[PDB]
């Protein structure tokens, strides 16, 4: 399984990589430059947020997560398992975040993932122990690794965003081919995909 690599401290390095690639040389020059991830300090509280605001407002999760925090105890997996299923549906939940944040939690107290020791763990093993949470698949535990855990060599071919950019930059191209050569930098690749749709959704002009 390959090795752990860190996150990006600056984009120089990443950017001239993937400006060997004619269609993100010009992607990245329109888009400019993309903000440099920090690693977050609290992978389970970060969890919990990207679970809780999932298909909310903007500031609706926000809104939602300042509930979390303010239950006994906050966001930290022992004092949650110390709140009712009753009490976290009344900070606005769903049922199925209720049971996710729950399995989330308990994992942590079980010791079935270390949270506090995530960063010497390769992204494969990451994600096959946050797609066993209920509510968590593939796609939810990749997000995680790239935006919480700002990890830079992540494509998600189940985000339906990324795919339709690859299919339209890249016509007749197997995506696998394109992809493996952003490598080690699919993170920031990524992310430059998703800045060049929104590019395109404020009337910006197509390659
Ligand atoms: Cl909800
Ligand atoms: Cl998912």
């Amino acid at each position: 399984l390959p090795a752990v690599l860190p996150p990006l401290t600056d984009h120089a390095g990443a950017v001239a990589h993937l400006s060997r690639d004619p269609v993100l040389a010009q992607v990245t020059s329109l888009c400019g430059e993309l903000p440099v991830l920090a690693p977050t300090p609290d992978p389970f509280g970060r969890l919990v947020r990207s679970v809780a605001g999932q298909q909310l407002s903007v500031k609706a999760a926000q809104a939602i997560y300042g509930r979390l925090e303010g239950l006994p105890g906050g966001v930290v997996p022992a004092a949650l398992l110390k709140v009712s299923g009753d009490d976290l549906r009344g900070v606005g939940l769903s049922w199925a975040k209720v049971r996710t944040v729950q399995a989330a939690a308990a994992a942590a107290v079980s010791g079935q993932i270390d949270f506090a020791h995530l960063s010497g763990q390769p992204d494969e093993l990451v994600i096959a122990e946050l797609v066993q949470l209920p509510g968590i698949g593939r796609w939810t535990a990749e997000m995680f690794l790239l935006f919480a855990l700002a990890r830079p060599d992540v494509f998600s071919s189940g985000d339906l965003a990324l795919r339709q950019g690859v299919e339209r930059l890249y016509p007749g191209e197997d995506w696998r081919d394109v992809t493996a050569r952003w490598a080690p930098y699919r993170s920031l690749a990524s992310r430059y995909l998703w800045a060049n749709s929104a590019r395109m959704q404020a009337g910006g002009a197509p390659l």
